[PDB]
């Protein structure tokens, strides 16, 4: 088992240039690829993730080309739906955008298609997408647990009336938009009932306009989408830098700051994480927004109370700044984060534990109460890259923090801790 000590921090300035946006990145991929034309997208996160996504459409027979840095990406589209045969299994290890995106897009036609991934997205959900392609016509096969992957996809994704579920996961939505106007008939997707991770749906709204489609809003209730439509390359595309990721580097100084300022995002952003700033500014902290940063300088950090619900990712990283803040910090409406990479209430209540910190682990919910003063502990991640990168925070107290499986942040930021560590200075 790999570990990393991290040994106390004792403040953070500087900038960091983001890596991509994994969310951008690979909605950006899959449109290039289905898209008529070449397109060039620069910025592009290098990560597990997106390399899952690059695998995927290499399988499938589409042409692209990679910089050096694997940041440029110069993609051939296939001009309409991707297609394999003989059941051709496409590994997509925990990549969720991954698997979501390509089990709705790849009911397009005809295929005969397997997507699977590593034994934790094996216990992921994706019941509710499922149900919805059936509703429009596709044939999809459950191989081992019914509602969840490995899923064998036959076709005939036609178009019609949709329902979706959108209370587990806004992936779904996500999916059936980008897949829909390819369809031969027009599709109508209402939603069930509640509809979580709301953001993300204008990221998706956001990527199929500048590829050439826009369809009916109706309040997020329901999606009018008409078929027959192309996707058209956009030429040369910049993707925005990672605001899950910048929410490390600005939570940094809020705690031990100085001044952080991170590049690639914006006041302009099209990412919901951004909104993190916003939380921080809440707890007691400075925010400068530009329109190609976002920085952050210390101030004071006192504990919230808050619907996270409109980012939940970003939303971890509070959980562990919550150590360093004054009174009781609760974080509602996420239980979508027992879901992801693992149960992340469980996991992240059982490691702040370690530290010292007394946590109510609520069904949705989580309640943190720092300790006077925190304590070392070997902390364990989960094969979760949040994990890893939310608990190197205890760093910036007087003890060192030891983190297992450090290259576990690789799913989404492969670079964090040299990048962490630019950040870090000892006067
Ligand atoms: O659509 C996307 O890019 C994402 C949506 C979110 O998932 P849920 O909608 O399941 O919360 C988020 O947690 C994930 O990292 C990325
Ligand atoms: O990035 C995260 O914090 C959670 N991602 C879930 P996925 O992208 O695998 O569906």
């Amino acid at each position: 088992m790999e570990s990393l000590t991290l040994q106390p921090i004792a403040r953070v300035d500087g900038t960091i240039n983001l890596p991509g946006s994994k969310s951008v990145s690979n909605r950006a991929l899959l449109l290039a690829a289905l898209a008529h034309g070449k397109t060039v997208l620069t910025n592009l996160l290098d990560s597990d993730d997106v390399r899952h996504m690059l695998n995927a459409l290499t399988a499938l027979g589409v042409s692209y080309t990679l910089s050096a840095d694997r940041t440029r990406c110069e993609i051939i589209g296939n001009g309409g739906p991707l297609h394999a045969e003989g059941a051709l299994e496409l590994f997509l290890g925990n990549a969720g955008t991954a698997m979501r995106l390509l089990a709705a897009a790849l009911c397009l036609g005809s295929n005969d298609i397997v997507l699977t991934g590593e034994p934790r997205m094996k216990e992921r959900p994706i019941g509710h997408l499922v149900d919805a392609l059936r509703l429009g016509g596709a044939k999809i096969t459950y191989l081992e647990q019914e509602n969840y992957p490995p899923l064998r996809l036959q076709g005939g994704f036609t178009g019609g009336n949709v329902d979706v579920d959108g209370s587990v996961s806004s992936q779904f939505l996500t999916a059936l938009l980008m897949t829909a106007p390819l369809a031969p008939e027009d599709t109508v997707i209402r939603i069930k009932g509640d509809l979580v991770s709301k953001p993300y749906i204008d990221i998706t709204l956001n990527l199929m306009k500048t590829f050439g489609v826009e369809i009916e809003n109706q309040h997020y209730q329901q999606f009018v989408v008409k078929g027959g439509q192309s996707y058209q390359s956009p030429g040369t595309y910049l993707v925005e830098g990672d605001a899950s990721s910048a929410s490390y580097f600005l939570a940094a100084a809020a705690i031990k700051g100085g001044t952080v300022k991170v590049t690639g995002i914006g006041r302009n952003s099209m990412q919901g994480d951004i909104r993190f700033a916003d939380v921080l500014e809440k707890m007691g902290a400075t925010i400068c927004w530009g329109d190609d940063y976002i920085s952050c300088t210390r101030g004071e950090l006192n504990a919230i109370d808050m619907d996270m619900n409109h980012i939940p990712d970003a939303a971890m990283t509070i959980a562990t700044a919550a150590l360093f803040a004054k009174g009781t910090t609760t974080l509602r409406n996420i239980y979508n984060w027992r879901v992801k990479e693992t149960d992340r209430l469980f996991a992240m209540a059982t490691e702040l534990r370690k530290v010292g910190a007394e946590v109510e682990e609520g069904h949705d919910y989580i309640r943190i109460t720092p300790p006077e003063k925190l304590n070392f502990a070997e902390i364990a991640t989960y094969n979760d890259h949040r994990m890893a990168m939310c608990f190197s925070l205890v760093a910036l107290s007087d003890t060192p923090v030891t983190i297992l499986d450090p290259k576990c942040t690789a799913k989404t930021f492969p670079d964090y801790f040299e990048q962490l560590a630019r950040i870090s200075q000892a006067a």
